[PDB]
């Protein structure tokens, strides 16, 4: 089984490069208007304790050198919602594609173009995790990458990125500018909260092995709701909810097995490991697979 | 994490192929479409077809090549071997640089899958030593190719033809020619062995080094013979001279040596990880190569 990421071109597409003072970076491009991470316009020194509002009105439009690969792109205005910087452009962007702007919940999956200076590097398919971080491949240029599910023809931009945590795993916000977590973009001592495993997703994980024709982990065990819980939180995975087992009810039905018979098996999967065995190609226990991406990927 | 290349310079060249009652992925670049040659086949054709004789009775007006919307009419069909080139009257305008490339088996390159002509999603692959493909695609999904990009350049190495009851798959590269031993014909194959691409796990135990995994080096040292010998009990390939050289690179920004790095892998092939995780797997991962660590890195 493979995580597979949408076809990244609607978006390839939007990527520009945005330049201010000494820092550069990616921003998104939509309809007349640029979106960037707006820390362009610190100089790292603000970076400790930096009053954007400050910083920003100290600016005028030519001070923002925005590149589209060959051409240039002149910003005609400027402004800021929130962490978002949105920059007024000369043109609109006619690969603009249909899209949205939505905020993704926890355990939710999404595919990230990774970009260097407006040129997309790849594209990888990850999960915003319960503590509100990214587990990602970032190297010092991706600022202002952007999250995104594709649905027919429309994208739906959840995610750009802004910081790396000290932890390794990477921190941003909405394509509004509000950060995903407790996170600022500041240089403060802001570490991860504990992470935790996304048991619903790795549930709707073990539907799937079962679909494509592995029952070995199962049992003849089922386990109350409660029961359940007090279980897997001892191995750092997140509580269940009855929303969690209505989500799951479409995979039941198909496969024949009850969700808290299915929980019986991840309650004997969690006390003895996999005894050498494989389960759709992994040795761990996968949670970035959502119910969804396994009803459409099976 | 497994980086698929962008994807929009091929998502731009999925069209569908129609043939009685087969439906599946093709390929369009200047005028031509590209397509496994088993849409000419049906139900009881594939259980021995004869290909030139199926392909000499049929013409034109038995292909339907739909770009989306807009469908293409086919003004000549040719075989390769088994790549299918349907001549068709429009020339793509969003046909991007390219070369026809095949790879080696241990390399990677994108899938971009689709279904009936509109693109699913990418994953990044790797050819295995056996010369099938990990993973999982279904019945809509032949024709679907593989690729690398190198400087505003497709490089295509496959498309999709079979699966085989392993859950594995089988194809061509782009000039027809198949990639192991399996042919294009509805009869019994079978992957054979396959085995763990060595050059792979060392770069990807560089690229924990490099992240600060320091925990499976030793300050010991095998050596290539000794090594080799362990390979063939692990069913791993054996490692080479040009294995070694690929990986200075990787050796010099590390101070561990390729040989030293050899013998932390023996005491992971011979005791395991014994508990830890190398980058969050608990198997040694071999579908990254030496280049995709550095690409990465």
């Amino acid at each position: 089984f493979r995580k597979m990421a949408f076809p990244s071109g609607k978006v390839e597409g939007c990527m520009v490069q945005v330049t201010c003072g000494t820092t550069t970076l990616n921003g998104l491009w939509l309809d007349d208007v640029v979106y960037c991470p707006r820390h362009v316009i610190c100089t790292s020194e603000d970076m400790l304790n930096p009053n954007y509002e400050d910083l920003l009105i100290r600016k005028s439009n030519h001070n923002f050198l925005v590149q589209a690969g060959n051409v240039q792109l002149r910003v005609i205005g400027h402004s800021m919602q929130n962490c978002v910087l949105k920059l007024k452009v000369d043109t609109a962007n006619p690969k603009t594609p249909k899209y949205k702007f939505v905020r993704i919940q926890p355990g939710q999956t999404f595919s990230v173009l990774a970009c260097y200076n407006g040129s997309p590097s790849g594209v990888y398919q990850c999960a915003m995790r319960p503590n509100f971080t990214i587990k990602g491949s970032f190297l010092n240029g991706s600022c202002g990458s952007v999250g995104f599910n594709i649905d027919y023809d429309c994208v739906s931009f959840c995610y750009m990125h802004h910081m790396e945590l000290p932890t390794g795993v990477h921190a941003g916000t909405d394509l509004e500018g509000n950060f995903y977590g407790p996170f600022v973009d500041r240089q403060t001592a802001q570490a991860a909260g504990t992470d935790t495993t996304i048991t619903v997703n790795v549930l709707a994980w073990l539907y799937a092995a079962v679909i494509n024709g592995d029952r070995w982990f199962l049992n003849r065990f089922t386990t109350t709701l409660n029961d359940f819980n007090l279980v897997a939180m001892k191995y750092n995975y997140e509580p269940l909810t009855q929303d969690h087992v209505d989500i799951l009810g479409p995979l039941s039905a198909q496969t024949g097995i009850a969700v808290l018979d299915m929980c019986a098996s991840l309650k004997e999967l969690l006390q003895n490991g996999m005894n050498g065995r494989t389960i759709l190609g992994s040795a761990l226990l996968e949670d970035e697979f959502t119910p969804f991406d396994v009803v459409r990927q099976c």
